[PDB]
């Protein structure tokens, strides 16, 4: 595997930025990309079953950008995953667990379903009213760069199985979704804020874009 | 599968064109690309064994849009080509071998290397002084859509050896190669050919965007 060289001062404060959850090689993103771009490069030719043992030869390295690779690993050949391959990806989603790995699930969960869409409701069921709430935030951020083909009745759906849910990071996420959403659709986004009873995070985050909070 | 449809009025038309030599469907691009979409999408997903023979068994149907759809399987997987892949896929050059076809192989040969520029020369080395002239084609037009990224002496040096070539489908391919390549160094292009004697072809078709004296 490739081998990231610590740099302890940024690594210090990645970490603390991170609320301490991982330690840090200390590689900005653009800076992973060049160090990591020969081997994402070549993980285009590898063979599925390779491609597969490198995801989670990286992902169980402990440095926090090692995770970072293996999702890249995994989004820069989205293409080549068939559905069940694609389904057996939702295991990682609750490990190394924090907005930032899984936001770059989601981002991959969410290119593969734009790249076939016949399977969206299949990849939404997939995490829909999962136990863990990570995953739950995928199912709520799924369509984030959907637009005009965003399933409504999933988003929905969604929000209003976690509406009243405490955690941080789900009210974070309903807001998210109505946010992006209403750059497409804002008097559906707009309705729905007015019909159902969310949380006030969620509803300052959820209106961000419109005229009229 | 993908099985076209016969169009037999249209089919007249596009096998004119190519001068009666190939057996055409008669299915033209844009409507082809639209009836191909999905199994380009999923030869993505296909083993690299399977993605070869697919693009084998297409190349080798009888009407001229399934060798189309072969180049498009490998132009749409470029990334999935290690660099032995893509010197096995020369032997397609000269098979079935007209200006459309050599064309979009020079397109696949472009953007690979395009994707991995360190081995511009090596790509252009297997092609460069062929027997084959269609695959010549290739060596003076691989570096079409590279720009600044063009590599200036394989450039000259294919037009060395082809300069005095007969070759219709050769001289087009010398002078296609100087007007791409003086969008971005016209002075290069200039002095190359005040440097070398080009055929009128050549030299009518490479110096399009070049300034002219009387104005
Ligand atoms: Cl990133």
């Amino acid at each position: 595997t490739l081998q990231f060289q610590k740099n302890p001062e940024t690594a210090a404060k990645m970490s603390a930025y991170m609320k301490h959850q991982f330690v840090f090689a200390g590689i900005p993103a653009p800076e992973r990309q060049a160090l990591s771009k020969q081997l994402l490069k070549e993980s285009h030719t590898w063979p599925k079953e390779k491609l597969c043992q490198e995801i989670e030869a990286y992902y169980q390295k402990t440095e926090r950008e090692y995770q970072y690779v293996a999702i890249d690993l995994a989004l820069q050949n989205v293409q080549r995953f068939s559905l069940e391959e694609v389904v057996a990806f939702k295991a990682y989603v609750p490990q190394k667990a924090w907005w930032d790995s899984v936001d770059a699930w989601r981002k991959f969960f969410g290119s593969w379903v734009a790249l076939h869409l016949t399977e969206l409701p299949t990849i939404f069921a997939l995490f829909y009213g999962a136990e863990n709430f990570w995953n739950r935030r995928v199912a709520l951020n799924l369509q984030l760069m959907l637009k005009e083909k965003t399933n409504q009745d999933l988003l929905k759906k969604a929000i209003i199985y976690d509406r009243t849910t405490e955690e941080f990071f789900i009210q974070k996420a309903i807001g998210w979704s109505l946010r992006q959403y209403s750059k497409t659709n804002p008097q559906w986004v707009e309705e729905l804020m007015k019909e159902l009873v969310l949380s006030p995070l969620a509803q300052r985050e959820g209106s961000k874009y419109l005229a009229k909070a």
